[PDB]
């Protein structure tokens, strides 16, 4: 008849007192035990429908694309993004900005861009003389630069303190959003928005980044050559000029700054966080890293830079990376959707504008597709022959009309960066493999590995 079943809420508090202090995901997994794969949780003042397991998620996002393709808000960042840029946009705005962003994210190839950065990385790693480091900044630098060369038309130097400062702001912002306070804000932002909190810090952090984008936009405006756009910013300026007599053009300055922030954020914090978990995992499972290195020796050798064409011949490294993405579960609850029209779903009726969380973690840890899903195991992506076994449960980019638009770039990045590093270095740290704790630092919107030190030791 009406909504999916779930725990009875209270006025004001919704289902607070039935939640798990450990976080939203935990709370929803305990609801799943009781209600199955489709259920409603009242997050403070409203109902949110949760969909779990790959069948239910694909049925929503793919078979019912017409209904499930809207974007819900993330309360920690809505006040800043306010429905601007491709991530947080709906309706015609989304259509326009998605199309724009997909097209201009192809148009020097992305591969060559990543291969070049990979060489600067190796260089930077050789200069560190196997010193200990927390590699967050470095993994952010390499991925940010890929997006920077596309968006801004250049890369930044690794020791540029201003680049650093922006990366430190993404890092902090993503943690803050994913923190327990940020998960609470999701429930009670109406009330909490009047007090001091991490929500004001996030807001401020994003504004500092946006100010640089502001500047760079103006620099681009002044030096723009309409016959020779240099990058994604130039290209958007030209759409803007072309549509200036339409006051309702989506090619506005607010979309330009926030679409640009969106890309920059997505290109700096996703892949880098996955690599950071990946290198923690190589420290804890040195046998896996050793086996990857053997396949690199055999398929690539020690000198020739890895290339995307190498992937087909390296099923073991590919499986390891799939397993790194599966285990690291970057966005356990994905990004919020909303239904754009009244829909019937498995006998339930989900009114237009109901928020829908698609619990990607549930697909990724599905014990029918992955034997032992809480363990890190590259055999999850291998057949008996040792050939790559892809699976439809593997949905860490989501599915359907909102499927991550950086999937191709992200996978290229993970492959080239992971292989080029292990080609040239092994890893060490002062924590014994058996003592390494993989428990995330935060687990909210983002799952965020703990900080750790690592050394990269040149091979000889
Ligand atoms: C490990 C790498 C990445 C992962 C796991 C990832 C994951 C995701 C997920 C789960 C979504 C939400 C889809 C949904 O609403 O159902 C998403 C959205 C998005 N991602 Fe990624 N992403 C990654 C990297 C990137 C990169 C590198 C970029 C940009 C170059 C990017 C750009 C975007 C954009 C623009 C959206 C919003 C799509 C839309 O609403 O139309 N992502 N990503
Ligand atoms: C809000 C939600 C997600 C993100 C990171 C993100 C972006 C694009 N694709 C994957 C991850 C930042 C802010």
């Amino acid at each position: 008849g009406k909504l999916p079943p779930g725990p009875r809420p209270l006025p004001l508090l919704g289902n607070l007192l039935q939640m798990d202090r450990r976080g939203l995901l935990k709370s929803f997994l305990r609801f799943r035990e009781k209600y199955g794969d489709v259920f409603t949780v009242h997050l403070g003042p409203r109902p949110v429908v949760m969909l779990c397991g790959v069948e239910a998620i694909r049925e929503a996002l793919v078979d019912k694309a017409e209904a499930f393709s809207g974007r819900g808000k993330i309360a920690m960042v809505d006040p800043f993004f306010r429905g601007y840029g491709v991530i947080f946009a709906n309706g015609n705005r989304w259509k326009v900005l998605r199309r724009f962003s997909v097209t201009t994210m192809r148009d020097r190839s992305v591969e060559e861009r990543i291969q070049e950065e990979a060489q600067c990385l190796i260089e930077e790693l050789r200069k560190s003389k196997g010193a200990l480091m927390d590699p967050t900044f470095l993994f952010q630098s390499i991925t940010a630069n890929i997006i920077c060369s596309i968006v801004f038309g250049k890369r930044f130097h690794y020791q540029d303190q201003e680049f650093l400062k922006m990366l430190n702001l993404f890092y902090q912002t993503f943690s803050l959003i994913s923190s327990v306070f940020g998960q609470l804000f999701e429930l009670f932002s109406g009330f909490l928005k009047h007090f001091p909190g991490a929500h004001r810090q996030v807001y401020k952090n994003l504004q500092e980044i946006n100010a640089y984008i502001g500047h760079s936009v103006e620099k681009h405006r002044e030096t723009l050559d309409p016959s020779a756009p240099r990058d994604l910013i130039d290209t958007y300026l030209l759409h803007m000029e072309k549509e200036k007599s339409n006051a309702h053009s989506e090619f506005s300055h607010q979309n330009l700054n926030l679409n640009t922030l969106s890309l920059f954020f997505a290109g700096t914090e996703t892949t880098s966080t996955t690599l950071r978990y990946g290198f923690l995992l190589m420290l804890k499972y040195p046998h896996v890293a050793e086996r990857v290195y053997r396949e690199i020796e055999q398929v690539i050798g020690p000198h020739r830079p890895p290339e995307l064409h190498d992937r087909a011949k390296m099923p073991y490294t590919e499986a390891v990376i799939y397993e790194i993405q599966r285990f690291s579960d970057l966005l356990p609850m994905g990004v919020p959707h909303i239904v754009t029209q009244h829909t019937s779903f498995r006998g339930y009726i989900i009114p237009k504008d109901t928020e829908v969380f698609l619990i990607l973690s549930t697909a990724l840890h599905d014990p029918h597709y992955f034997e032992k899903p809480d363990a890190f195991n590259p055999d999850h992506f291998l057949d008996a022959n040792g050939a790559l076994k892809k699976t439809e449960a593997f949905i860490p980019f989501s599915l359907g009309k909102r499927i991550c638009l950086g999937e191709g770039i992200a996978r290229a990045e993970l492959f080239l960066f992971f292989t080029t590093i292990l080609q040239n270095f092994s890893m060490a740290s002062p924590v014994a493999p058996e003592d390494i704790d993989l428990t995330p630092q935060e687990c909210g919107v983002g799952k965020i590995p703990p900080t750790y030190q690592i050394r990269f030791l040149p091979r000889h």
